[PDB]
């Protein structure tokens, strides 16, 4: 078998040092602009995000509400794809035929020959392979048929791996863009399967940059999964880390589809996951945060004043100045 | 005195990062038969169980319902030894004109001279020298009085070492399969001798594969004890162990030997060591799970659906093929 | 990105070693004073305080009776900027004419063009730029002008950075003394920048001593937060430290400008973050309540004393014989963890 | 300053890995004697213990009755030195005058002038200078009066180091065992207080580094002495280990009936009292006051923990301590593997 010459790590065991900031750096002067999509050297994705915010491929977080909601803010939702290929196809229809927002879906490796024509008739703007293991033929495979259907004409994103290998296999099979996270989720022990959020994003960034200055071809990847805090928000996007999925972050908002219900005076939300029993057949609480406008905004300009302490106007530029250093255990044991 | 440059570590110190799962490699498909004994370089073993599981040699946890439901499922128990010749041998006789099952059986490094050929006679297909300590004289003694006897048409594991050089003594003392495990156990402080059952397995693994290398002889070796949950099994056979021996992991079976009890309205079974004053001069509980058939089915369930994650359909595939991480102590401390 | 080597340390991870104590090291015979601002090789600074001791720049803390008590003891405090230029110069001036009492000041990137003067009109002796990050163009601005206009003739401290760069830079810039502190104080998540305090301390003077070695010029530092028992203040004075600046430890005492609560029993301080909303509109913060422990003067007695006992337990009779003697000890997570 | 490669540890970070037991290696046949004072190579100490355990210079332990008791099974125990000059040398006299057994008494580099001679006279087999931080002139001093007045003819330990620098000093000043401890006591708050210490484990590890270099430098072997946080029975077993010639205890003795404390009952709990050498009323004849449970007699938890050191030993395949010093394999242990 094969070893690591050093433990995995966390978002929650990194600090970010101060860079030299300029007096041109100021929040209000902060580009949070960020390609979604693979191009090649010298050119332009074909699609960029304001923000580098998406939602989660679950049932609990990405539906209507949600992707009208954070396209106006500059991001992107990905519908759940644990529905029929009607509704999906839907709510898609609905997101692009609301007055155009961009919107995304998720598929699955199964039902991909007939669920992807749906979702791009529907007017799907990106879609992306939902799987806990991205690294695997089926993947491959259902890039390849898209490939084969649709050349470069539809945008697929794809995986979740959490090391270079994973990155190059998905890569190479023609991916948009790759999602990285396994076992970092809030809700997710069982396999024993994953590796800390901060590792596996800085590793499958390393291995990004090669294969880009190998190939000539940037793929852009999407730290997805752990985010606690907003400043690991920074943080991942410092690693490398072009766009950032969130789902608990996302659940608490107004515009989530969970319930709204109240525990002990406390008005909360539901939020499960969907690897959990009754998504996968087509659990918890978090605290109801209100509207997502007014939460994205926080965050963003918490992230935007960091930015500039680290001397940085945009995400390329953070990229390249961060300096990131890891804190002892005991440290963050207070 | 003799240094590690650096510190051992347990089970739960480890994930296991997921490597290419080809569309082939389905929970169906993957074969769990793991060899029990030592055999040459291109050849097979004489013995091979269905699956890496192997019942402790206690008195609360392998007897007469035991081996038989475990070997039922394709597993072995060894019978404890802790018990009158008679009793044990009477045993070992029961499981085998059961309607043949395998069985095993323990012994010590005191009455071997004429507790083993009892076992033999009784139909035995493998003794097991039971020891918290078998990097002895005692147990190279014992060995060498079996071989004297019986050459190598009676096969006897040995030991519990934890490190290459316990490894080395026992296999050219001529054990067929060496355990690993000192200190590990779920009810293990005393006198301070052990090692972190991970480290162990990964340390005498890499001795086991140099002397495979230098004499072509493959010897399995059993990782004893630390399993705490269903995902620890699938690391030790990924860190190179054939099979695994558990204690706790059974006593909480309906075939265990202990009785039943209720406490605070929750079912439990009886559970002590064989350390413990009482199983020497022939204790707490555990909670009650059921039949073995059932759990056995789950974990291994869980463990052949994590191989094809690791790209793995065999055994030998897994620990060639398995890429492990270490886990920093603030994400485990979560 | 830049990543580092190894893991940033808090003052709970070090011990120190023993050295050789003399028949003559004893707490009575230990000198306290240190330097406040530049100098250079072979000679002395031109603000030495008797205590290294100095009172953070907090609405909280640094007000006119925290100032005469404190330098009264050795030490001295830096009035809070965080107040209009009228208050501030008119408490600078109040301590000066109190009956000569030693006092600072805290500035900001902003209005220090009117701001400075007055200070110095009000007979302020050193002012400090008060910032969570120190590594911008702005104090290098704000030093250029004050540099501009009175020469060497004004003292100011500068920044808060926890790693070389950020001092190499405030350093050409022109700081008379350099703070470092990101994260560490008590009152301290929100952006997720700064540095363990050991860390960013023992960084900062490896690269002060090369900047001296260069340059022949010696700038103090200053150890800013996350002073949490009596014995951090020698190991932070240990690691290279001339001064340290406190908050919580002086808002615990009758001379701070916070009022007295009592919760559950114990009688409490208020003492709230300048990063809080209310101080800096005269979330970086937060609002909390310290105990009260009495009167200034015992209590700096009383850690002092022990400063003293431990720097003879490492042979020094001075802090720059600590700072050159001292054997310091990094210890495992499971000892602090007991 | 001066900074380390690594963090130190303390005795509850390591573990033992077995050795070779040879059938021979059994309990009864090991050998825990150890010698007490320094020797020169291819000699013997002119003091050596039958098991390697002596009870801490500490009013809460160390009085008449452990000091008998203690002699009894193997050790020795140190008299006390914050009482009077009479009380204690009287104390040292009741003692080897029982009926012969050795006794040793603590001392301090203050009044030592007229401290020395009475406890000499008393018949003290062994002196030890007591203090929290030997690395003194003070330290030096006393040992120099000492052998100015006595030459090699009174035995006297010293200090309390925790590195290799301090050994050397008081090597060299002519202590004839070195002690080492400094914050890893029971009774003691790792320094909340100063922030001076060294895990035990690395401060015995360290030391004993050095003491092995001083012997091939000068052919003189001085034993060295692990103060301190022994828990478990098997701290007892890693500090020989280690190097260590013998282990002073406090909070293990306090606990027994010898123990010149008091018994009392909390919650239905028999327990004694045990308090600090640098507690306010000792230093008044650093530290804190408490209750440890009660143990009963000496000899039956001495017996009980050696037996177990024993065993150990030769799990690691030794028959003395010298041996398993030797062939002991020791490993530090994951702190997620000590949180359990
Ligand atoms: N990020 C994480 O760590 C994590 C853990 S669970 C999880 C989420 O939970 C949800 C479920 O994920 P999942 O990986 O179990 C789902 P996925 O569809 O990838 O796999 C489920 C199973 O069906 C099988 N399978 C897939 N395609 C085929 C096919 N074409 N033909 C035959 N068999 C096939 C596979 O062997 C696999 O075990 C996901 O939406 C994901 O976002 N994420
Ligand atoms: N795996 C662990 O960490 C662990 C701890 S306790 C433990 C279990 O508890 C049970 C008891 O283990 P154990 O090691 O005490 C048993 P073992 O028989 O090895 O030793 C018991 C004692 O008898 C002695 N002894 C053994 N053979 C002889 C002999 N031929 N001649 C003279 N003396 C002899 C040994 O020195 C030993 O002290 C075992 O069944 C084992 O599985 N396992
Ligand atoms: N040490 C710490 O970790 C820490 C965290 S909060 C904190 C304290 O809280 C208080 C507030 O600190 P702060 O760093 O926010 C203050 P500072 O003045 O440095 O910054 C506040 C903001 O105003 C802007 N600004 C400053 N000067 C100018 C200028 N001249 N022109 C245009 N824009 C400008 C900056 O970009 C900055 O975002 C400080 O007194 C400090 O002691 N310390
Ligand atoms: N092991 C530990 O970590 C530890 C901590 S406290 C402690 C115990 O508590 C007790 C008290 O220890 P301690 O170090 O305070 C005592 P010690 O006598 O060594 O020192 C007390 C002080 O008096 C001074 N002094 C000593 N001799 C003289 C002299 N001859 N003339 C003038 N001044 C002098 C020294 O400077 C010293 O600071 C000790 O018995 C010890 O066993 N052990
Ligand atoms: O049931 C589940 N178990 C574990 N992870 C899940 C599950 N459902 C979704 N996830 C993952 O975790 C992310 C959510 O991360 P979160 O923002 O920390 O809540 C998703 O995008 C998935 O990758
Ligand atoms: O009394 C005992 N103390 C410690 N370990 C024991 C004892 N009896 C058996 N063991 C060991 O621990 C294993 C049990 O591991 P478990 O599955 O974690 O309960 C056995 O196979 C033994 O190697
Ligand atoms: O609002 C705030 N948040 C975090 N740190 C602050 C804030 N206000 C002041 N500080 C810093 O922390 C120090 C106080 O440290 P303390 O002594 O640990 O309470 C000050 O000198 C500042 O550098
Ligand atoms: O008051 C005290 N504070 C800290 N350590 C002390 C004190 N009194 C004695 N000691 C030390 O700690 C030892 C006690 O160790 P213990 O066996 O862990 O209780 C003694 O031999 C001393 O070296
Ligand atoms: C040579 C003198 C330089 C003085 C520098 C003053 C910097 C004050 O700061 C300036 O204040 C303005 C008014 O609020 C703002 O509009 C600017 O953005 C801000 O930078
Ligand atoms: C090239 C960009 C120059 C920006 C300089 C803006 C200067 C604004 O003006 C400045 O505002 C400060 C704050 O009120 C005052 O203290 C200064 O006296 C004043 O000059
Ligand atoms: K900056
Ligand atoms: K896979
Ligand atoms: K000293
Ligand atoms: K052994």
């Amino acid at each position: 078998a094969k070893y690591y010459n050093e433990p995995c790590h966390t978002f929650n065991e990194y600090l970010l040092i101060p860079g030299l900031s300029t007096v041109d750096c100021i929040p209000s002067n902060v580009n949070l602009s960020t390609p979604l999509v693979k191009f090649q050297k010298g050119q332009q994705s074909e699609i960029n995000l304001k923000i580098p915010l998406v939602s989660a491929i679950m049932q609990s977080v990405s539906g209507e509400k949600m992707a009208i909601a954070l396209a106006r803010e500059g991001g992107i939702s990905f519908i759940f794809g644990s529905q029929s290929i009607e509704s999906q196809a839907a709510m898609v229809h609905a997101v692009k035929n609301f007055k155009r927002y961009l919107v995304g879906a998720g598929i699955n490796t199964r039902d991909f020959r007939e669920r992807v024509p749906a979702l791009v008739e529907a007017g799907a703007d990106v879609l992306c392979i939902d799987s806990s293991d991205g690294f695997s033929e089926w993947q491959k495979i259902t890039i390849g048929w898209i490939r084969d259907k649709y050349g470069d004409k539809v945008k697929v994103g794809a995986g979740n791996i959490v090391d270079g290998e994973g990155f190059r296999y998905l890569a190479d099979a023609g991916a948009d863009f790759i999602k990285i996270g396994i076992g970092g989720g809030s809700i997710c022990e069982q396999k024993g399967i994953g590796r800390g959020q901060a590792t596996a994003v800085i590793d499958v960034v390393a291995e990004r940059n090669k294969y880009f200055e190998e190939t000539g071809i940037y793929i852009p990847v999407c730290s997805d999964g752990g985010i606690v805090y907003d400043y690991h928000m920074t943080l991942a996007l410092a690693m490398g880390a072009d766009f950032i999925m969130l789902g608990r972050y996302f659940a608490r908002f107004e515009e989530s589809p969970t319930r709204k219900v109240t525990i002990n005076g406390s008005v909360m939300k539901e939020y499960w996951g969907e690897g959990s029993s009754r998504a996968r057949n087509w659990d918890s609480y978090v605290p109801y945060a209100g509207k997502l406008k007014d939460n994205v905004e926080a965050s963003l300009n918490k992230v935007k004043s960091t930015m500039c302490n680290c001397g940085a106007l945009t995400i390329p530029q953070l990229q390249s100045k961060a300096k990131i250093t890891l804190v002892s255990s005991v440290s963050i044991v207070e």
